[PDB]
């Protein structure tokens, strides 16, 4: 029954996990509390209706999928990702539905246990599986700017609600929120098949990343990228503390290289990171009870002469 969160309250939750992208929070929880109302109605008109889909349109980085991802993970859906370039070649892609309902038939078992000690009845667990996939699921298809300007007709029987056979049985895809993403840098979402358009009733625009939203997203969500390496290198029984000026430093040296090669978002923060700590990681072990800080000054002394060099900078991190 995290169903009847209110849109407030998911706005709250992602907050927890992703930084800033408001707008997009707004209208990923209106497409589920849609999905609430709808159950509230009358038999008639509670399947006459469609489905909020939701079409996000930004670069890479921005933290679109897991926007999505975590929205699933908070109301408890079963959430897939496909990538629709995979289907371009001359198709099965009613296996985005059947990989739904294995990811459903794992979330509901996981909350059946917790409730090798099976004392659940695997007929209902999986005929529940098999219901909420179709009463909850999310589907989200990633890169769909690239199936515009043929993929789109198969994708389309999904969307418009038609029953797909599984392993488990018959799952119905008229309830199931779709999510399409991509950055449309070629083509619009005008480009679309037309069908797709008007089933596509929530679009959002997600923001570009400054220099200043780096160290909220290295720092701030829970279990950031900083806070792993901590709770890693504490495996070897050593602490690591990050200055906040080591923290600025690090955000700096991201956004400038996301700017001189190409520009990969926050992804850019994991082999800064890996880069700079190395040495900390070869000599952990060798190492015990040591309480490490690390400065702004050790951070140009492995980043900074490679960060300058463009050519350097497209190969090793």
């Amino acid at each position: 029954a995290g169903i009847r969160l209110t849109p407030k309250e998911i706005v709250s939750k992602l907050n927890e996990y992703i930084v800033g992208q408001n707008d997009a929070k707004r209208k990923v929880a209106i497409a589920l509390r849609n999905r609430y109302r709808r159950s509230l109605l009358d038999e008639e008109s509670k399947q006459e209706i469609s489905p909020k889909n939701i079409l996000m349109i930004g670069p890479t980085g921005v933290g679109k999928t897991e926007i999505a991802r975590r929205m699933a993970k908070v109301v408890g859906a079963p959430f897939i990702k496909v990538e629709a370039t995979k289907f371009t070649e001359l198709r099965d892609v009613e296996s985005m539905v059947r990989d739904l309902v294995d990811v459903s038939v794992r979330l509901v078992k996981a909350q059946k246990k917790s409730l090798a000690d099976e004392l659940i009845d695997q007929e209902s667990a999986n005929q529940e599986a098999l219901e909420l996939a179709e009463q909850m699921g999310i589907i989200f298809i990633d890169e769909i700017d690239k199936v515009a300007t043929g993929v789109q007709r198969d994708i389309l029987p999904i969307l418009e609600g038609s029953v797909i056979q599984t392993k488990y049985g018959t799952v119905n895809t008229e309830h199931m929120l779709f999510i399409g993403a991509g950055a449309f840098h070629v083509s619009k979402p005008s480009d679309l098949i037309p069908e797709l358009q008007g089933r596509f009733p929530i679009r959002v625009e997600l923001d570009s990343l400054s220099v200043e939203d780096f160290v909220r997203i290295l720092t701030e969500p829970k279990l950031s990228l900083i806070k792993q390496y901590e709770a890693l290198l504490q495996t070897e029984e050593v602490t690591v503390n990050f200055t906040d000026e080591a923290i600025t430093r690090l955000a700096e040296i991201a956004y400038q290289v996301n700017q001189d090669t190409d520009n990969i978002g926050a992804r850019r923060l994991h082999t800064i990171l890996e880069k700079m700590l190395e040495d900390l990681s070869f000599e952990a072990p060798s190492m015990p009870n040591a309480v490490v800080d690390i400065t702004p000054q050790y951070v140009d002394d492995k980043l900074k002469s490679i960060s300058t060099n463009k050519d350097l900078s497209a190969f090793i991190l």
